Formats: structure tokens, sequence, C-alpha cells
């Protein structure tokens, strides 16, 4: 129940669409990518500009409504929808202004990655972001943001030069290395904790065609593939990215039918640089086991960004457990292969990522993103369809995580699940967490933005 005058003032200041529980489109509007999260907002405000966001933030503050902010809706924790509060939905704010001469993109806070990459690639430009096109730029960048271009050019945040942000008090600020730098530090890895980012400004790089390969190895040859991967990446040049996704093999014609539906290592690699050198480099990493279902291509960067993942199936229900490794021992490798053999759903992946490169050359304290010096990420990313099977898939991720817990430290805030609010301090570490709490005390002292990997003020 909402104060009529406060609601009147909000409606008159707001140029976008309000979606109420009685509206026919409410049920589709409140769904987020993680289908396990079924929540009923009091109101969904589809913002269309920075002043719309200002109006929505101030209305939420005045009315005491719990604030969810939604970019692309990919929160693995379900943060972009709430029960009984307001969803400040940015998905209609999808514009990107690209300067070819100045190598700059200014993107609104509701953009999807593929809209961004299309816009920068119209000029043969790019900057790092995630590997699945329909992820939101907003939440991805605010947690750090990594993908194919990160070993060469760093995290998304390592290319961010300024933001426009709406703070809890309704104010509009610019944050950069010269203006509100304290806030600028915090938004580079501190999530949505400090306000709603309505525009991100990035430096861009010239990224022409990319030599790429995807292939599948039997688990029989798994130990030698994973060992080759971990040994090779420790000294690989920044231009090579090579990631392992343990999963059931998808039923695609490049793979023999006898492999369909059985656990495999899906290895995907690319070279950011001359494609002739790329071909030599990829061939040098393709043969530690017999590559089944090999696809090799020289792709526009926009097509590399649109490629993941083989099978092109959007799962309905997901649960993730993730952490970093400083090293991948033989023991940890055996544990990964054992648990991969038990994967049940054709949409689950046990992901082994290697960052390092340019990400690790940024000084630890230059941004709020923790664990630059840990190059391995493991993500037990369970994903499935049947709502009656939740427990079995959730248990796979939980027990695989616990089996690896002696090797895992930290945690990427953007891979946290709905039950992982407790992991925030360990993910950031004591020093970063304390600094973040100080910025929170300055810019969000009432903790208006708490549907995120939350940093309470003080
Ligand atoms: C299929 C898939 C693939 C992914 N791949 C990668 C990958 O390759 N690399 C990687 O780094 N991560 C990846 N992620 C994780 C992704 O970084 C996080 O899920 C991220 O939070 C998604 O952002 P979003 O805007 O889509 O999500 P939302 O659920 O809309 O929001 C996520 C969080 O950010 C906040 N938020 C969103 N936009 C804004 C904004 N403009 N201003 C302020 N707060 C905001 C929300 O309040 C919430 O706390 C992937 C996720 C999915 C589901």
């Amino acid at each position: 129940q909402l104060d009529p005058a406060t609601l009147a003032a909000f409606s008159a200041a707001f140029r976008g669409e309000l979606i109420w529980p009685s509206d026919a489109d409410y049920d589709e509007a409140r769904r987020i990518w993680n289908g396990t999260i079924d929540r009923r907002p009091a109101l969904i405000a589809r913002c269309t500009s920075t002043p719309d966001v200002v109006a929505a933030v101030s209305f939420a503050r005045k009315s005491g409504l719990l604030v969810a902010v939604r970019g692309g809706g990919h929160s693995m924790a379900g943060h972009s929808v709430c029960d009984g509060g307001i969803v400040i939905d940015l998905s209609l704010m999808n514009s990107i202004k690209v300067s070819r001469r100045l190598r700059r993109a200014r993107a609104q806070g509701g953009c999807l990655l593929g809209a961004f990459d299309t816009a920068t690639q119209a000029h043969m430009l790019a900057t790092p972001a995630g590997v699945v096109s329909h992820t939101g730029l907003g939440g991805l960048v605010l947690g750090g943001g990594f993908g194919w271009l990160s070993r060469k050019y760093g995290l998304s945040i390592d290319n961010l030069t300024s933001v426009e942000i709406v703070t809890a008090d309704g104010g509009v600020l610019t944050a950069s290395d010269t203006e509100n730098p304290d806030l600028f530090w915090a938004v580079r890895g501190g999530g949505g904790n400090f306000g709603v980012v309505t525009a991100f400004e990035f430096d861009l790089h010239r990224v022409g065609p990319v030599r790429f390969a995807s292939t599948y190895y039997s688990l029989d040859e798994g130990p030698q593939v994973i060992r080759a991967w971990r040994d090779h990446m420790a000294t690989a040049p920044d231009e090579l990215t090579w990631a392992l996704y343990l999963r059931l093999a998808p039923p695609l014609p490049e793979l023999p039918a006898d492999m369909h539906g059985k656990p495999v290592i899906c290895a995907m690699s690319c070279w950011i640089g001359d494609p002739h050198e790329g071909e030599r480099q990829l061939e040098s990493i393709l043969h530690a086991g017999k590559p089944h279902g090999l696809t090799k291509a020289t792709l526009p960067y926009r097509a590399l960004q649109a490629y993941s993942f083989p099978g092109a199936v959007v799962p309905d229900r997901i649960y993730t457990k993730s952490g970093y490794l400083n090293e991948l021992s033989d023991e940890a490798t055996d544990t990964v292969l054992e648990h991969a053999a038990d994967i049940a759903s054709p949409f689950t992946q046990l992901e082994l990522l290697y960052l390092g490169g340019a990400v690790a050359r940024v000084p630890d304290d230059a941004t709020a993103y923790p664990n630059r010096q840990s190059p391995f990420v493991t993500n037990l990313a369970a994903a499935w369809m049947d709502p009656t099977e939740d427990a079995r898939h959730t248990a796979w991720a939980r027990e695989g995580y616990r089996a690896l817990a002696g090797h895992l430290s930290g945690g990427y805030v953007n891979f946290m699940n709905p039950g992982e609010a407790d992991r925030t301090r360990e993910a950031y570490g004591a020093a970063k967490f304390e600094r973040l709490q100080g910025v929170k005390a300055k810019y969000d002292p009432t903790n208006l933005f708490r549907l995120n990997q939350n940093i309470p003020p003080s």
C-alpha cells in the first residue's frame, strides 16, 4: 500500500512503463534468467532514461520499497527481482555511442553484451566482456567482467573510464579517475551497492578476425588434457585463451553419435592477434588428446562472442558454486574428472577457466575486484529444466565444491548463488571489504541497494 501523493509524483516524473501485479504482462516481466527465483514485485518500473532512474530511486526511497535493479537479468543469485518491492528495470536503456576516432563506447546501463559488441564491431572495435551474448553489461561490468579478450586487454572494468550513476539520495554523479574517484574504485568490482549505473564509458581496441577452435576430448584422455592445459597456461602469451568446459557432449553432427550425452571436456580456444599465428598456436594446444568434433574458424569478434555455448540451449533453472585456485594440482584434477563423470543434466558445465595475463598485471588495490593473482576459476554451473529435479543438480554443485574446498579460495561475486550472502567477506578479503564499507557509508548509508552481493555500510 503506497502513499497516493508520492506515487502521483513518481508517475508524473517517470516517462517509462509501470507494470503492476494485475497487469497481463506482469508474470513474464518478473521472470529472470535463473528460473528457480520466483518472486512477485509490488511494481516493475521500465526506465527509459537517467531521469526515469532518478524518479524510480527516489520513489523507492520515499516509499520504503525494497529495490531490485535489473540490467540483463542474469544474476545467479536472483538479485534482479524481489518480493514486495520495486524492480528498477533498465532493459530498455540499450543505447551505445561509439567513436571510432577516439576508440570510446558509451553504453547505457541496460545493454546486453551482444548489442554492445554489435555497436563496437561496426567500427572493428571491441572491449572485454562475457562470453554469452544475452548477459547484461550492467551486472557483469560492476562485478569485474571477464571473457575472450581479458587475457589480452583485462577485465571489463580495466577498460572502464567513467560512469554516470544515480545514488540512493536521487543524485546523479559522474565517477572517474578524476571525479569521485572513491566511488569509481568501488563500482569497479563492488556490484550494484553504490547506485544505479545509467551509462558506462569504455576504451576500445581494434579486434579483427580471431582464429578459434572448439573440440571435445574423452574423459579417458582427461588427465593428460587437463595437465597439458594447466602446464601450458602458466607460461602462455596473453594472446592465447583456452578454456575447458566439462559437460555432457551435445548431440551435434560433428561428434560421433556414440559420444552424445556422455561426459566430455569441451575445450574452446582463441588467439587474439594475427590469425596465421593463431592457427599455429591453436594447433599446438589441440592434440594433448584426440580432438573429437573439432570446429576451427576465423571468426569476426562479434561471431566469437555469439558462439558460446555449443547446442545453443537456454536452461530454465540454474545453481552455481564457484571459487578461484592458485594452482591446479593433480589431486584437484582427479576430483574434477570424478565429479564431471557424475554430471546429470545436458546443460550443466564444470567450467575450468584461466585468467592471468593482463588481468593479473593490474595492481591488486587499483580496483575493488579481488583475486587477480589467482589465475584459475572453477565454476560448478548446474543447469537444468525439470522443476522436480532441483535437488539432485543442486547437490552435484554443492558436493563438488565441498570436495574441492581445500583448493578453492575467494569467489567471483558474479558467480554466487542465492544462498551465498555469507561469502562476501571472503570473496573480497578484509582490506577490500573494509574500504568498500567506507564507500558504502558515504554513498549508500541506508543500504537502499541491498539486492546484490551486499556490502553493509560502516
Ligand atoms: C549465461 C551466462 C553467462 C555468463 N558469462 C559470464 C562471463 O563470461 N563472464 C563474466 O564475467 N560473467 C559472466 N556471467 C555472470 C554475469 O557477470 C552476472 O550474472 C551478472 O550479474 C549479470 O548481469 P546482468 O545485468 O545480466 O544481471 P542482473 O540480474 O540484471 O543484475 C545483476 C546484479 O547487478 C546489479 N545491476 C545490474 N545492472 C546494474 C546497473 N546498471 N547499475 C547498477 N546495478 C546493476 C543488480 O542489482 C544485481 O545485483 C554470465 C552469466 C550468465 C547467466
